[PDB]
């Protein structure tokens, strides 16, 4: 402005030429997995694996954060665009700063004053700025009703910790880790997770666009002072246009189950007020279910790691769900804009990832019952399912030890299945005592379902047999 240094400093940056697109670009990995695999072993319960690649690709503008104390994140600020700005870890350029005017959204001002001048942009300035504005509202309002904090929900069904960066932001991990968050046990089949990001926003604080690009700094900074710090093209600058600023809750569930009908558990879960009449299904899942939560927010200083079950007990939804000034909030996501020509920059973050598919399979017994007043045999014979390599499939035939054996009295036993079990076949004959029928078949079924607890029951007498086959799922 006016000054021959600030001049040249404005030609500099209005003159670069650089690719918005190949600048703001970060990536993972792909190496294909043939799909194949299949097969697995138990506990009490069998599951087919199976993992079928799929693939990743978030563009936005808006940069969730996971700090509090972060010095560098207050909108004004210049940040360099090179490697450590996708990973959200960005190189400050702190330099003489100019002054600057931002807006603030709240209600209580409309337009009148709620605009705000600073004269050296800095986290300090700028937030005590805010945090003066802050009090002749709790001192014309916050207390004037609940002012209500604007929520916003997403999720994302877990598969890899990286699939997760593209998803929540190239900086998960100091979250992620916290969470504990098991993947061994989850490419095995054992547990599927789902993930939820809860933000709660209390104001936001922006910046009108910048008329020239000069106008940002001071006269006592040259072209020389930047390419010491290293701009060039290569390396633009972009500004902090925005910033929000409010509570936000990341959130892990994990369960035992693996109910092709659990997603929905969650989203009615997540709707709060939404109890079910115990017995269910989508609520079976959630009385074997464990948490982890992750507050960056509300009280300002660090991060509040906490675990509990739902039995809807977690409902710190809610908490923040106030505003009201008593303590401010945290800043949960921001934006950037180009200097050069305020347009706002826009991240491309890929990858694709090891998605693991699991399958149901229960495991029950056969319960068999003789209380009859005769002989009885029975042939029970079946199938046991796996995959070695290629999967394909392994069908080796089995057969009960009894098999032949002729039985009295009352005889029980128990024989117990797993999932992978198939092809089972239950023949029961009795003896008449009839010289042209030795044998009625007195029970035949091929195929028999595989079932909790399955227990065929014979009794009665050898001209009139009695057959209860009950299932118990």
């Amino acid at each position: 402005h006016h000054g021959s240094a600030n001049k040249a400093v404005n030609d500099f940056i209005l003159a670069m030429n650089y690719d918005k697109k190949k600048l703001l670009t970060h990536q993972g990995e792909s190496i294909e997995n043939r799909f194949i695999k299949e097969g697995n072993q138990l506990p009490d319960e069998f599951v087919v694996i199976e993992r079928k690649k799929r693939s990743l690709s978030t563009s936005t503008s808006d940069i969730s954060v996971t700090a509090t104390n972060d010095s560098r994140l207050y909108p004004g600020a210049l940040l360099v665009v090179d490697e450590t700005l996708l990973e959200n870890n960005p190189t400050l350029l702190a330099v003489d700063r100019a002054p600057m005017t931002y807006s603030i959204d709240l209600p209580g001002l409309a337009s009148s004053d709620s605009f705000l001048q600073v004269e050296d942009p800095s986290n300090s300035s700028v937030r005590g700025a805010v945090n003066d504005l802050l009090a002749k509202w709790h001192q014309d309002y916050g207390q004037v009703n609940n002012v209500p904090a604007r929520m916003q929900y997403e999720k994302i069904t877990a598969h890899s910790m990286e699939q997760l960066k593209v998803k929540f932001g190239s900086d998960f991990e100091k979250t992620g880790n916290s969470l504990d968050i098991d993947f061994n046990s989850v490419h095995s089949g054992e547990k599927q997770i789902q993930i939820v990001n809860f933000k709660q926003i209390y104001y936001t604080v922006s910046v009108d666009a910048v008329r020239n690009p000069g106008d940002v700094f001071q006269d006592t900074v040259t072209v020389e002072d930047l390419k010491q710090r290293g701009i060039s093209a290569e390396r633009p600058l972009v500004y902090i246009s925005s910033v929000a600023y409010g509570r936000q809750v990341y959130l892990k569930l994990e369960t035992t189950s693996k109910s092709d009908e659990v997603e929905a558990a969650f989203e009615a879960l997540i709707k709060g007020v939404k109890v079910a009449p115990q017995t269910e299904w989508k609520q079976i899942l959630d009385n074997t279910e464990v948490k982890a939560v992750i507050l960056g927010g509300d009280p300002s200083s660090g991060a509040r790691v906490v675990t509990g079950k739902v039995d809807m007990v977690d409902d710190l939804i809610q908490e923040g769900s106030r505003f009201t000034a008593d303590h401010p909030g945290l800043p949960i996501s921001y934006t950037t804009s180009f200097l050069r020509d305020n347009v706002v920059a826009t991240f491309q973050n890929s990858t694709d990832y090891v998605e693991t598919k699991v399958t149901a399979y229960r495991n029950g017994d056969l319960l068999l019952d003789h209380s009859g007043a005769y002989v009885a045999q029975y042939y029970i014979t079946w199938d046991e399912l796996s995959y070695d390599h290629q999967g394909k499939e392994v069908l080796t035939p089995k057969a009960w030890d009894r098999n032949g054996q002729d039985l009295t009295a009352h005889f029980t036993t128990s024989i117990p299945l797993k999932g992978n079990v198939r092809n089972l076949s239950v023949k029961i004959r009795e003896c008449t005592g009839l010289a042209w029928e030795w044998w009625r078949t007195v029970y035949e079924k091929t195929d028999l379902p595989l079932v909790r607890k399955r227990t065929i029951s014979i009794w009665g007498t050898t001209l009139y047999p009695q057959v209860e086959d009950k299932v118990e799922n």
